[PDB]
């Protein structure tokens, strides 16, 4: 037993990280088959960032201006193109370590693993949620740009995130691997509206189910509620509305524990209204919302990967 | 910026995990050079566990009773020996993926990465501390036994933990890779004393330094204290005594922030006495104690690995 914020094993993704340099900027690229993907702002000077014209900056660059290094070994760049906010560098060698992969655009409230990298070398691995306002709460220093987020579906790596930039709140924005920003963000260093950071209600419930499965049961009560009554209380606390689809998604957890979703919602309502009275759930004093129902099922049933 | 509980990249360790079966028990082994290490209780029936005589159980077993599988491929066992609470299975093939490695016995308060595995297949990766009472707060289901804990020192993997058993509190006990239990534990299914779980004071301070570096500063105050006065307050809250060695170890963090350790101790004293008044530090409502000063420096300076 026990329940931890757990990342996917990073081996298949470690074999894909390279270093990409353009001028004085060094960051990370993703090497899959004969393409290296990296943030297009690798081409920018610190002045360019304020108001970049990426088409105009990119025109000044040739293949030989993109230095791509795989560990100690230099890769030959035979092509470059911009797709949305990523550069695709065509190299003359297919990555021999390319795993089975796809590019997926994740939904808000879904989780993924980040392999934080610096100079093309993996630093560490952690779990993130795509927040309802399309930010993530990561750990990214200077040099971490081009670090990727992924899920593993048995042997297949689904890449969903590339790291580009930091908001003033210290949260993180980036693109899918087609170079489309999550959320309203643009790769320019100017004031930009981030949404209210709402709590992923369905994830909080999943985690309460995890707690009960792991024998933390103090917050169970004699009460029930309705979707409509729960949602009236939740909206006041900036919780996402709970839907019948969410009830259905929690089915395995309600089935395993014998605790109806609406009864668990009654527990959550009391915890929101009363707080935790200095008590903890799975060693947390806050309601955790970065575990999906799938994450909980997965970790409470224990299925593995390639 | 941002600060997360981050594991080491798991690739070098994923290449070492195998499945080990003896009778009806399947668990995980660690394959390094031509040796597979696994918990000796792989040999036990469910009845044996109550009061096992491992020498007597092991005598009934031959090399051909230990089924060792590396992905789909069977390994030939040419020898077996017991060292303390681990079995060493000699196989006829050196693991071609053996990284540079050592076996280290970690100190209480030190952290490491766990690669949770089932049937020899890596499931996920998370960070643990060796608690002052020589337990860890992991995520381990049936099948997870033989899962290992490690640190990476550039290219060298230091293995420090093998998972064996769960305490009634839901925390975890296991051995170093020489098969010596951390703490007072023995591999028998009988009532066993676990120590009080004290907080790793030096780690809490490291994390407060991380918070200040990441701009969470609300808990800084106008006050200072002394080691002796801090320790009087801490002992009441089951915090480890703070020593001058701990002050010296925080040196890089005090140097980077310009905040004397004793001034940070003054902040911690107020947080212990007053609580957090519903506020959070690095998105936590509790004082985090599973980050070492090295972990904080590492993640706030960003150095990488092989
Ligand atoms: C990344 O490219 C990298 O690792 N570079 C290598 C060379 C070291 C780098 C990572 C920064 C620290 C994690 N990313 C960037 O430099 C991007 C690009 C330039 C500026 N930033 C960036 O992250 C900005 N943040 C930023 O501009 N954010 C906003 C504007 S803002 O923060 O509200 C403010 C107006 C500056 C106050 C714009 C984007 C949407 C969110 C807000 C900082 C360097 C200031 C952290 C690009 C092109 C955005
Ligand atoms: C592990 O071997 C494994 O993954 N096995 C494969 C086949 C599935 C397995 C993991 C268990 C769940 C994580 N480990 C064990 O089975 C060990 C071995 C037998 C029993 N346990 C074990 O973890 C016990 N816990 C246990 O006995 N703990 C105590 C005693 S106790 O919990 O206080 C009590 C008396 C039972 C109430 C003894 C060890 C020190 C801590 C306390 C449980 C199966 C009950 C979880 C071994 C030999 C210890
Ligand atoms: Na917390």
């Amino acid at each position: 037993s026990g329940f931890r914020k757990m990342a996917f094993p990073s081996g298949k993704v470690e074999g894909c990280m390279v270093q990409v340099t353009c001028g004085t900027t060094t960051l990370n690229g993703l090497w899959l088959d004969d393409v290296v993907y990296c943030p297009r702002h690798v081409i920018c000077t610190s002045e360019d960032m304020l108001n970049p014209n990426y088409e105009d900056l990119l025109i000044r660059k040739s293949n030989h201006n993109f230095l791509v290094q795989a560990g100690n070994v230099q890769l030959r760049v035979i092509g470059h193109s911009m797709q949305n906010c990523v550069l695709k560098l065509k190299v003359d060698t297919a990555n021999p370590k390319t795993p089975k992969y796809k590019f997926v655009r994740i939904q808000p409230g879904q989780t993924f693993s980040v392999l934080a990298c610096y100079n093309g070398s993996p630093s560490g691995v952690y779990q993130c949620a795509m927040r309802p306002n399309f930010t993530i709460k990561g750990s990214f220093l200077n040099g971490s740009c081009g670090s990727v987020g992924f899920n593993i579906d048995y042997d297949c790596v689904s890449f969903c995130y590339m790291h580009h930039m930091e908001l003033p709140t210290g949260v993180h924005a980036g693109t899918d691997l087609e170079g489309n920003f999550y959320g309203p963000f643009v790769d320019r260093q100017t004031a930009q509206a981030a949404g209210t950071d709402t709590t992923i209600t369905v994830n909080v419930l999943a985690w309460l189910y995890a707690a009960v499965i792991n024998g933390d049961r103090w917050f169970l009560n004699r009460f029930t509620t309705t979707l409509n009554d729960f949602n009236l209380v939740a909206m006041k606390y900036n919780y996402e509305p709970l839907t019948q689809d969410h009830v259905d998604i929690l089915g395995p957890l309600s089935a395993q524990t014998g605790i109806a979703v609406l009864d668990m919602c009654a527990s959550l309502k009391e915890l929101l209204q009363n707080g935790m009275n200095g008590r903890t759930i799975l060693g947390s004093a806050l309601l955790e919302d970065e575990f999906t129902p799938f994450d909980v099922v997965r970790q409470c049933s224990g299925v593995t990967f390639q």
